[PDB]
This record gives C-alpha cells, sequence and structure tokens, in this order.
C-alpha cells in the first residue's frame, strides 16, 4: 500500500514541511496562529508542503485516512470572536482567493461563498449570506462555506479542543468527532467522494480569518496524520 | 448533555468499574489476558461495569461516541492462533452464552453464530460455517458472527495495534480505523441502528475465545470512551 | 494509577450513573432538588451510581481525590430553613436510616446523631442535641452529624455556593475550600484516615434533610470528581 | 473579613496589575511564557502587583487561600527539558536573585539554593546538589528548593496541566491537587506556618528558569485567586 504519515507536537517556520500562506505566524511555543489580530480582513492558511495522492486513475482506488490535531480559539478584547477554522483538503495548487474579504470565507472561499476544496469548519460566527446555523457549529463543507451539513457546537475560549477525522474510501463516509473541552463530544458524518470533488494530488491544511470587527485568536496546537491508498 | 467517559491506560484486579467474565486474568504488568492458554473452548470477557444510556426512549435521540483502545496478539506453540477478539455492545443482561463452545463465535453468539449484539471483529481464523473471508479480517458484526462487512486485514503476532471507533448518531455511521504495527491504516464503516438493535440500555466491552487447537495470548492493552447523549 | 472521574453540569433522570433515594426530583432546568417541601421529616440523597474502591487491602494505599460542586440553598415562606446539605462518602450499601426523622441527622445518621460516614456539612440549623455550634456551619463529620469541627459560616438565600475538596492520601488531609457569593472564601481540614474509617469500596453523595417546621429549598447545581488510586 | 481575588484567563504586557521580571514575555495568545530560549541560565518571573496582607501582626491570625492556574511546559529541539515551575509566595519587594545562575534555583534562590519564599514548585530535572527525587516531581518548598517534601510526578510535554490549592489557616495547612492531561490527579500538602515564615505583606507569582543546556518552553495560560483574612 501507498502510506504517508506524519505527526507535528509543534511547529516552526523554516521546517520544509510545511507551507505558509497569508498572515500566519509561529508563536514561540510551537503553535501555530493563523490570523494577525491586528489586521482587517486576516486570512491565514497552513498546508503540509508534500501533495498526498488521495486516489488513482490507475486503479479508480480511494485512499482512506485517519487524522486528528488540536486547536484553540480565545477571545480578545473587544472584537467579535469569528470567523473560526477549517480543517481542508485542496488541489496541490491551492492559494488563498484572490481579493479575500476573509471573514466568513474562512479564508478557502469567494465572496459568494465558493471554492474547490472540501472540509470541516468550526465557525464561530454566524454569516446569514452563506446560510449559517444560529449559533457556532461544525460543518462539512464540499467547495462551499454554504454548509452541506452542520450541527450545532459551542466554542469555549481558552479551552483546548482535540479533533479526530476518519474517512473510510469504501463508503466514502467522512466522519467526525470533536472532544470538548469539559469531556463531552460532538460528532457529524457525510459521504462524500473525494474522487469526483477532487484531484488525485491534494495538500491537507488548516484556514482561519477574520473581518473588521470580528476577530479571534485561531491557534492550532497539533496534528497527526495517516492516509493509506491501496495500489491495487 | 449526557456524557459518560473513562480512562484505561492499565488494568488491576478488584477495579469495580470493571466486570469480568469467564477467563479473564489480569497480568502483573496491568494488561488484560482474555483466554486462558490451558483451558479448552476458553472464553473470556470484559465489560464497563456501568451501563450505558445509548438511546432514550422519552426522546428519540440516539448517543454519539468516541473509543480507542490497543491490543495485541501473539502466538504460541503448539496451537493454532486463532480466534481472535471483538469490540461489542450488549444488553446491560449480557453473559457468556449458556454451553459457549468458544472458538468462531468469539463469546458472544450460540453454536449458530447468532446472538444479540453490535460489534467490530478482529478475526484471525476463516470459519466457513459463519461464512468468514478465507484471510484475516475485521467485520462489523450486528447479531451474528456472520459479518456484514468485512475487509481484509493481518494480524502480527507480537505486534500492538491501535482501533480508534467513531459512531455518529445522526447518520447511525460506525466507522472504524486500525492502525497496524507497520503505520498502515484499515478502515471499515457500516450504518448500524442502534436503537433499532439495542436497548436503552446497554454495555461495552471485549471478548475473545479458542477452542481445542485453537488458543493464541489475547491482551487488551488500553482503552479510553466516551458518549454524549443529548437531552432535549 | 487507577482513575476514576466524571462531570456532571447538569442532571437528568433515567441516568443509570446516578442513584435516587428519599424525596429527589430532578428540576427542568437540569438542576436536582433533595427535599420535599411538602412532606414532614423530608429526606433526599443522590449518589454516583458506582461504587469507587477508595483504598486497597492489596496495597494499604488510599487515594487521593479532588471534587468540586455548587449548590443552592433558598428560604420558602415561611418555614424554618432547616436543615442543610451534606456532603459525604459511605459504604457502597447505604441507604436513608430506616425511621429516618430527617431534620438535623441530614438524611445521614440516626436519631443519637450516628452513623456510617464521611462528610462535609453545610448547616443551616442550630440542633443542641448534636452540640452544634450556634450560626450557620461548615464541619466535618465522622460517623456522627456531631462534627469532629466546625467552622463559622454563612448560609444566604438564593445564592450559589461553589465548593472545592482535597483529599490528600499521604497525609490523610482532607482539605475544604468554600466560595461563597460575596467572593469571600471559608476553609476548614482535619485529618481523617479514610482507610480506617471506611470499606474498600464507598459510595460519594450528596444528602439533604428538613422537619415539620424546617423546610427550605436544597438544590445541587454541579458537580465533578476525580480520584486516582496508586496501583503498585 | 479582608479579601483580595483577581481572575486572568489571559495575561498581557502594559497590563499594570502584574509586574513582569526577567525574561518574561508575553505571546500573542494571551499566555506568558516565563523563559527565553536563547539566552543562557534564563529567568523569568510574574507577580501579582498588589501586595497581599497574609496575615494581621494585630490580631495573630492568618489568611486562607483558593487559587488554580493552568501552566503548559513543552520540549524543544534540542535541550533537556528543564528546569520547571514554581507558584510562589515571597516578601513584597522581592526580585530576581542577583547574579543569578537559573538552573535549578528556579529563578528564587541563590546558588547555595537558599531564599525567602514559600512554594510549589513543578521541578522537570534532578539536582542532586539540591537533593531533588531522582523523577520530575512537586515539592513544597519553604525558603529553599531542597524540597520539605516532594511527590513524583511526570511532565509531559505540550500538555495543558491545572492546579488547585487550598491553604487552611487554622491548620496551616498548604494542600496542593494536579489535574494531569490524561485525568490522573497527584496531590501533596505539608503544613507550613506563614506568619512565621514570611512578612505581613507579600507577592503571588510564577518563576521558571533554565541553564545553558537545559532549556524548555514555560507557559502560564490561566490564574485565579482568592484570598480571605479574618479581621477581628
Ligand atoms: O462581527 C463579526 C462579523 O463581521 C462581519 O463583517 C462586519 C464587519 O466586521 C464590520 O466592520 C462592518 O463592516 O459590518 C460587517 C457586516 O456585519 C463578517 O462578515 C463576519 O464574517 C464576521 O466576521
Ligand atoms: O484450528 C483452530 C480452529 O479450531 C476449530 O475447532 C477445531 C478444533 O480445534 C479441533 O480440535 C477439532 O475438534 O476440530 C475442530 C473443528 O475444526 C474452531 O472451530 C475454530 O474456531 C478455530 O479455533
Ligand atoms: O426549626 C427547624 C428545626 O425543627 C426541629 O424540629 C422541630 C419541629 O420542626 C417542630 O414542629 C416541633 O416538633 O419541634 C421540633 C423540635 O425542635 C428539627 O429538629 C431541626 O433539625 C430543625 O429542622
Ligand atoms: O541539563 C540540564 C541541567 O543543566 C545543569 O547545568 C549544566 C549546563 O546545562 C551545561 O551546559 C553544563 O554547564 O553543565 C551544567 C552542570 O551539569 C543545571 O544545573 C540543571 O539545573 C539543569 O538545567
Ligand atoms: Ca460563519
Ligand atoms: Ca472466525
Ligand atoms: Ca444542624
Ligand atoms: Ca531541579
Ligand atoms: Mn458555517
Ligand atoms: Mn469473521
Ligand atoms: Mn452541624
Ligand atoms: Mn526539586
Amino acid at each position: 500500500a501507498e502510506t504517508v504519515s506524519f505527526n507535528f507536537n509543534s511547529f516552526s517556520e523554516g521546517n520544509p514541511a510545511i507551507n505558509f500562506q497569508g498572515d500566519v505566524t509561529v508563536l514561540s511555543n510551537g503553535n501555530i496562529q493563523l490570523t494577525n489580530l491586528n489586521k482587517v480582513n486576516s486570512v491565514g492558511r497552513v498546508l503540509y508542503a508534500m501533495p498526498v495522492r488521495i486516489w488513482s486513475s490507475a486503479t479508480g482506488n480511494v485512499a482512506s485516512f485517519l487524522t486528528s490535531f488540536s486547536f484553540e480559539m480565545k477571545d480578545i478584547k473587544d472584537y467579535d470572536p469569528a470567523d473560526g477554522i477549517i480543517f481542508f483538503i485542496a488541489p496541490e495548487d491551492t492559494q488563498i482567493p484572490a481579493g479575500s474579504i476573509g471573514g466568513g470565507t474562512l479564508g478557502v472561499s469567494d465572496t459568494k461563498g465558493a471554492g474547490h476544496f472540501v472540509g470541516v469548519e468550526f465557525d464561530t460566527y454566524s454569516n446569514s449570506e452563506y446560510n449559517d446555523p444560529p449559533t457556532d457549529h461544525v460543518g462539512i463543507d464540499v467547495n462551499s462555506v454554504d454548509s452541506v451539513k452542520t450541527v450545532p457546537w459551542n466554542s469555549v475560549s481558552g479551552a483546548v479542543v482535540k479533533v479526530t477525522v476518519i474517512y473510510d474510501s469504501s463508503t466514502k463516509t467522512l466522519s467526525v468527532a470533536v472532544t470538548n473541552d469539559n469531556g463531552d463530544i460532538t460528532t457529524i458524518a457525510q459521504v462524500v467522494d473525494l474522487k469526483a470533488k477532487l484531484p488525485e494530488r491534494v495538500k491537507f491544511g488548516f484556514s482561519a480569518s477574520g473581518s473588521l470587527g470580528g476577530r479571534q485568536i485561531h491557534l492550532i496546537r497539533s496534528w497527526s496524520f495517516t492516509s493509506t491508498l491501496i495500489t491495487t
């Protein structure tokens, strides 16, 4: 089988294994801070530098993957705690949308909320322009921040959240488990055909953004990943 | 929300939080050995002592859960390495089937392979009477060891195996990610309506068995679990 | 290490992790009300359903534990309030004393004020028959409501009180910190050898009671707990 | 009663309510990083600016206090993870010792390991010169880093640790409860007469240090405190 795996317990600029885009910054504690609290419509994204082959045009096989990461969002006096973080998968040449307004676009979509990507968002502000639920929520996005499906969630300021994601190639099911600070878990799952939505080689990463009045701390603390593609 | 969670990095006799059934034994290193290498048709089961309410007849809500565990199977001279381990969910009154022949029933079913339980098996012997695939395999079992679905797998003697399971109540999807000793992952997912197959209160646990000629070391090394039921 | 931990931010009827005894009722807001305002000598107790092994006869080790909880007592028109709440530890088979007169026995002792339990009381009425101090008080009880030690305190009707308790196994010290609504803290500590006063397996819970003329609202709002026993 | 209480969920440079000493720095995420990873024998300390009156010379009374805080330590490539963090109480005019060598002195003592303070240390390196236990440990320090008492502990890189401390004036008992990342708790308690060891007014704070080859990330994430002195 074709397996790719990595595990970061701390990050650092200068590490060739990671690409940085936008206002991203690496704190002295190894944490990744995606947005710049002093910029309007800030957008920051981080990606595993090496593209991963999720499916094969030769065999038609699609990869299965297991990934978990931990992040932290915290309020700052005195802006609206927004907009959130999104774990995404996109073409290997993915870039921050030209003329990105950040905000509710989470740094992956245009003003209409469209883009080429599949992801799991941890959304902390309700943008009616993208049909968001009225509360904080976790959502599965397929080429749009107008989530295909969402589940109520609660973003606790300063709390460390743990996430586990499993993609089963056979059933094409993407299931997500979010462990909150207080111990409660939140789950959401959706059938998503990566073969039909994305190219053979993609990049995995995290993105976050803010607006003029919407800003908050977006930190990525750790990230382990393993994908296995059966080549037969 | 109604949440139940626990974490076992090791086990010790006398812990009220755990229920032992059959030939279970706790080793000095804190590991749990499920079968007795000197008994014919040995069967051993360990269960979380407290019943978990996976669904409420009052609301109709079903709980989501996240659990991870690690186990190890090791060959012994001069017996056949069998039969395997099964992580299962069963009614709270669950007991080792009367007159259990162990072996391919994995300690959860009758001679015909039927029983009242839902589980994930790590099967190391191919029983044609229960329509097993021709190789080692992971399977999703619903009231029978004749798996609803299986995926090829390989049990490596002495290898520590890590497993992660997510059950999403909304989609009723049970997804499993198995991390093999060599780094590759194996996944299998299946939609299973726990509310339709099981009572409101159930017990979670592990079971293993052997026959006269089939015996091996079945070890459970760790187990973390969290289920959250929405009460509203 | 053998660890038991749970966290209740709210309570619900039907949760198998909780045992109800006497006049206990679960309010729609998730709060637990211990006594019945319309009954003479009302007694209500709630216990964590699973017995906890606080010490091992094998090693002689005693567990350390950390627990915090919040409660509220509110006066009603026009009864005396009367009698209070007690956080207790007792044999796993503990039940409301037969023929309990409620009142100053706090639902845990007999008429003489004796019983089998260790606890921290938040006493709002002065029973001279149990040598109570003349004012509201917090006390450490060991097999009797005639406290081994008490400290002055003030029960404010309708005020949410937060409590933190630490039991250090090495020194066998039980320390309590009570945070009043006005920000002021009250502390009390006492050396109590749980190994000598209680059986290996015990249950933790809260009890409240009243009399014909003494009645008030006794509410448990939240409860988190963690006990760790060194096994080696 | 005289009560002092504050709560910090994040810190900021410029907040007059805090004294910054040495290499301390505040990250853009609100965390306080005590030591500088690029300096030899780095020492950084943070103190609550307002001195607290822990005892009255007029009444002989000592104050009781309840404090809880969370911190994080993380290894860096490639130095020994040292030396640790200490929560301390010292004279109001306390400053980092002149010519401090950092390292095992934890920033509060001279080369002999002596100083004027009382504290709880989270020690991650074993200094034989100060009679340290052979493993990571939590210790109670009274005017010396040669702990009056210690308990085995385990510092996990990148894990958030929660600590609760209660000081009971009557019994003069200082009890500590440490909640590790995996849920396990570690406790330690010791009778310490604050009035005989410290002056009437003191400052509370944190300190950390490193050596030439011993360095790690020492972060303070949050801190809540309440002290009550009975004046009568
Ligand atoms: O409050 C946070 C949200 O702000 C929205 O944009 C605001 C903007 O921040 C404010 O300066 C002004 O221009 O009004 C806008 C409309 O609400 C973002 O669109 C949203 O994503 C949040 O960040
Ligand atoms: O070889 C392992 C398998 O044994 C099967 O049972 C055997 C038994 O071990 C042998 O002594 C003889 O009685 O024939 C039996 C039938 O084949 C089990 O049924 C199977 O589960 C494996 O354990
Ligand atoms: O005033 C509250 C206290 O009442 C005591 O019991 C009273 C009882 O309420 C009254 O009706 C009469 O019978 O005299 C009793 C003895 O004083 C309780 O003993 C005490 O615990 C409080 O509840
Ligand atoms: O390895 C961490 C410990 O270092 C000790 O100091 C070392 C120093 O790091 C090294 O460069 C050389 O000078 O030898 C010293 C003595 O062994 C500290 O004393 C100790 O506290 C740890 O930080
Ligand atoms: Ca949004
Ligand atoms: Ca089989
Ligand atoms: Ca009383
Ligand atoms: Ca040291
Ligand atoms: Mn959204
Ligand atoms: Mn099978
Ligand atoms: Mn009393
Ligand atoms: Mn030390």
